[PDB]
């Protein structure tokens, strides 16, 4: 009777044979499961309007991966209002049973592992390997924010003079508003809604419209693992009508937000004010965009540096907050990195990602294809079009893997987030100006150094102001209680996720003095 | 390698050695009146010609001192000069940063009385309070400075083989300290060298009413060894000043103490990201309380008698963890309230030099004239007991004041008045007692004297306070013992004098090494 130690949830080896097949499986039961009707969740009770959003396959942009319920300010409203009536009671639940529920989560969620990557691998457009790493990583929000509650509720050692007892420990808040990105449908949408759940506050979910059915798959669960009526309440909808309706709500104590810097910053502005009837000013949690380097030193090895810039570009096709979109190369060693980096990227494979052949898929929807197509030509006359450059609508949203080379550090596409596979190469004088380069944007989440050099590896963790710094690897993939994330400047408020302290935020510090 | 903290002791005035010594230190500060006090620029002295004066608020006309005065390009001139500091202090290893503050500690702890006399002249503060004050200033600066060197070694998170992660802290950049006049040392000196030891550099613009004890400190800083430009001395008008230092760019962290309306305003307008801002400023606020003392049927009258008293009367209510409230069990409340009325009776008032005037006056005629508005609307809401009497002919005197009877829901106890006021008011039982305890949009301090066991643990949950207390008063916190901050408009819960406060003033950072 004690959790045994946090540990990461293993990866998939799908060059076991019993591993394909059974994702294989798990693939044709989501298939199978296609364009079902998803209600709203408000009181545990399920709410059915007939206005809808509907979730398309970014691979096959006719197939409908689902409908959900769309809710309105009303609903909104009704959902802020059960959030509260719920946090009455559920603030009082001991934290060894509200993690307990985190932990029964996450024990079907590792039951029915390839059934939810494969509704990544749908509705996201995620390869294989993308989806079970999602899928990894909200078993690990759980397991972790579990254990991570339990010790919080320990409280922390003051001192206390003879004749009295002073003790220090955290209190639930209220209503949290979390607002969850498409990128990672399942695992940050998991992660910000477990935190406050765990931390004895309720949450009212607002998922990305573009992945809505994960979203409502994982309330399920929760459901099933004994969580509450009103703890989550599940309400995907417009920005205008419930995005802004949530974040002035003078009920809203706390919101956790991650998505892109515009929506972000003003989401922040706005949940600042302090509204007629509010008592209190709302805690905000944001994280925003990055616009990641990977560094590449004159004694790197050399094919671990484009191994590094290949993976960190065109991992799920750059759709990460953490991609390394710039490749910041010393001189001497730049025209042989770019060399051998076009090599490997002009022989990734592009498609359906059903396909476990195919190591990228298509970006998200039309929207986004658009945006990232529009990128390219500014890059093209910014820049040196080294492979890729290529969009194809007509069956999914695929753009090819695209490196543009020779860029000035003060190009549009060296200092804007294109959120696609693009990544922009640039030449170093040498390793002080190529920290100079690498700071130069307005955000500050990821980066990564190629080096063989220790005083150049101390010189970056000091100079190198990204809030993730990674050696001689890829700048993307952080691992929950390994890796904790988050940054700074406008990459948000560096509330570093699946560190130690993140329950900490969700709660408040309460002192008691007892004089005898 | 540095002795666990522990409190600096608070003098006892029944030795006559130490009133003797204390003597001799008002009779210094008395010859050192009206003096004239630049503003500290990257270590330059600039003296202007428009003047701040500082007023002794128990003898009117006395002139404590002059002050230079910062327009919008001193103003200017102080971030920048603060700016170009943090470059290098970012970088000063964390045990010389927190040296510094020991030995700034040291300072004060040899000029103690000299110190807390300035704070008889300057705040009208009594021997006690001005000498618990100084006591403070020494807590914060021994803290903090230990806080520190443990915050140093990061905190521990998992590496897979073949890696080694780690999760540490670092400094933000320039700080905007706006200081209140109540604790115009110690609150002052806490969050200024809070911001310091954590590598970041501090603009501060203490309280127009009280700059010459923080001219005094800022020396202090000086003398200990620290480098010019980390701190910044820059008294001013709010419009001139204080919204520029809030609103510039340049400012990534702004830490504030003071009143409700101030503080909200100071929120609101930090949050908005400004033309060439690459970053979401951090904000930490303490504001005001509405406290309340509650007396069960249980209690040591007596206890539940003095505590009320000290609460509501300690430096004249001028405290946002005064007890302005004493809401007090039905069966008891006759007996508790003539006991209140016969200690406050007896409470000397006068100038505060004297060490037999146990309170002083309020700070000056706008704090004067509010809190005489303030009893005016108390004797039309309920039963004048003693006081309400005020002269403003040499200082600014007011009477201990009691009103009781009153309306839960009343002006006098809803409304933060800050002076020698206390509303009483009869509640039904226990239950009902916390009802209107609960019942301020204001979440500071309060206390609960009882001698039920039961009613205690139910307090410790239903209280919503960040400051609780039982069988004292609920003023008086002591660093690192009672970590202080509060729920609701009181702020952000910044708790001041405890572990989680240093790291609110840092980002954390994850550096990862791969090595196979």
């Amino acid at each position: 009777v004690m959790l045994q130690p946090y540990k990461h949830e293993p990866f998939t080896d799908f060059t076991v044979e019993a591993n394909r097949k059974a994702f294989e499986e798990a693939l044709g039961l989501v298939e199978k499961e296609l364009g079902k009707e998803y209600p709203l969740i408000i009181n545990g009770e399920r709410v059915t309007t007939e206005d809808k959003i509907q979730s398309w396959n970014p691979a096959r942009k006719d197939q409908l991966v689902g409908s959900v319920s769309k809710a309105n300010q009303d609903l909104a409203e009704k959902a802020i209002q059960s959030a509260d009536e719920a946090f009455q009671t559920w603030r009082n639940v001991n934290p060894e049973e509200r993690a307990n529920i985190l932990v029964k989560a996450a024990a079907i969620i590792r039951r029915r592992k390839h059934e939810f990557s494969a509704w990544l691998v749908h509705e996201a457009g995620k390869p294989w390997k993308e989806a079970d790493a999602d899928t990894a990583e909200a078993i690990d929000f759980l397991e972790y924010y579990a254990r991570q509650m339990i010790e919080l509720n320990r409280g922390k050692e003051i001192l206390s003079r003879p004749g009295e007892q002073n003790r220090y420990f955290y209190t639930p808040m209220g209503v949290t508003v979390t607002i969850s990105p498409w990128n990672f449908a399942l695992a940050i949408m998991v992660g910000t809604a477990v935190a406050p759940i765990v931390t004895g506050n309720t949450v009212v979910l607002k998922p990305a419209s573009t992945t809505p059915v994960v979203a409502a798959k994982f309330v399920e669960v929760l459901e099933d693992a004994g969580l509450p009526k009103g703890v989550i309440n599940y309400v995907p909808g417009s920005g205008a009508e419930v995005g802004d309706y949530l974040v002035d709500h003078p009920k809203t104590s706390l919101i956790t937000f991650t998505g892109s810097k515009d929506v972000g910053v003003r989401l922040y502005e706005r949940a600042a004010v302090v509204r007629p009837g509010q008592n209190h000013l709302k805690r905000v949690i944001v994280e925003m965009g990055g616009k990641d380097t990977v560094v590449v030193d004159r004694d790197a090895d050399l094919d671990l540096a484009a191994e590094s810039i290949l993976v960190s570009a065109f991992g799920f096709s750059g759709q990460k907050c953490s991609a390394g979109s710039r490749a910041v190369i010393h001189k001497d060693v730049y025209d042989e990195v770019l060399e051998k980096t076009v090599a490997l990227a002009k022989n990734l494979t592009v498609g359906d990602p059903t396909n476990r052949d195919n190591y990228m898929g298509p970006v998200i929807d039309e929207k986004a294809f658009e945006k990232i197509m529009s990128y390219i030509e500014i890059g093209k006359k910014e820049g040196r079009l080294m492979t890729g450059g290529e969009g194809d609508s007509s069956t999914g949203f695929f753009i090819q893997p695209t490196i543009i080379a020779d860029l000035d550090p003060e190009a549009v596409i060296m200092q804007e987030e294109i959120f696609g596979p693009v990544v922009a190469f640039s030449k170093a004088n040498d390793f002080d100006h190529a920290l100079e380069i690498a700071n130069n944007t307005e955000y500050g989440l990821t980066g990564a150094v190629i080096t063989r050099n220790r005083a150049h590896i101390e010189q970056a963790k000091r100079e190198f102001h990204v809030g993730n710094l990674y050696f001689n690897r890829n700048c993307t993939g952080a691992i929950v209680g390994y890796h904790p994330f988050g940054g700074f400047k406008m990459s948000g408020t560096d509330s570093k996720a699946g560190g130690p302290d993140y329950l900490a935020l969700h709660m408040q510090a309460k002192t008691v003095s007892e004089m005898y």
